[PDB]
């Protein structure tokens, strides 16, 4: 098991644009398209990104690429964050993935506001930061899947994904 496979469960996979929870274009493995209200400028992003006229549908491989590149730029975000880093570079393998997962999710700057959890993982003080997490708008705004995030963190394990 590993970032990939975790976050493709926790994203599924849509080869035609799509809405999230937020009501955002989105497609493939969780790709944000844009904020914007406007099924064009969605499609032109995805134009733009995928580098061909789409008409909004795009394909597996496609799907994969921006996936692949979408992972690479949340880890290369957590390296360069200077709140992210030691914290990262302090956990073990399991609970990067799950740093790598959130970061997926919210971006550096989010995740990085954590302030208060981002001590407690430091700590390895796992029960608590999990309680904290909990007490976050992430937390309710869907909480399946943030169950799962915050028990790989809390054990260390892949449980919750099995
Ligand atoms: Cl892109």
């Amino acid at each position: 098991m590993n970032i990939f496979e975790m976050l493709r469960i926790d994203e599924g996979l849509r080869l035609k644009i799509y809405k999230d929870t937020e009501g955002y274009y989105t497609i493939g493995i969780g790709h944000l398209l844009t904020k914007s209200p406007s099924l064009n400028a969605a499609k032109s992003e995805l134009d733009k990104a995928i580098g061909r006229n789409t008409n909004g549908v795009i394909t597996k491989d496609e799907a994969e690429k921006l996936f692949n590149q979408d992972v690479d730029a949340a880890v290369r975000g957590i390296l360069r964050n200077a709140k992210l880093k030691p914290v990262y570079d302090s956990l073990d393998a399991v609970r990067r993935a799950a740093l790598i997962n959130m970061v997926f999710q919210m971006g550096e700057t989010g995740v990085a506001g954590f302030t208060n959890s981002l001590r407690m993982l430091q700590q390895k003080r796992w029960d608590e930061f999990a309680v904290n997490l909990a007490k976050s708008r992430w937390y309710n705004q869907t909480p399946n899947r943030a169950k799962r995030v915050i028990t790989t963190f809390r054990t260390g394990t892949w449980d919750a994904y099995k």
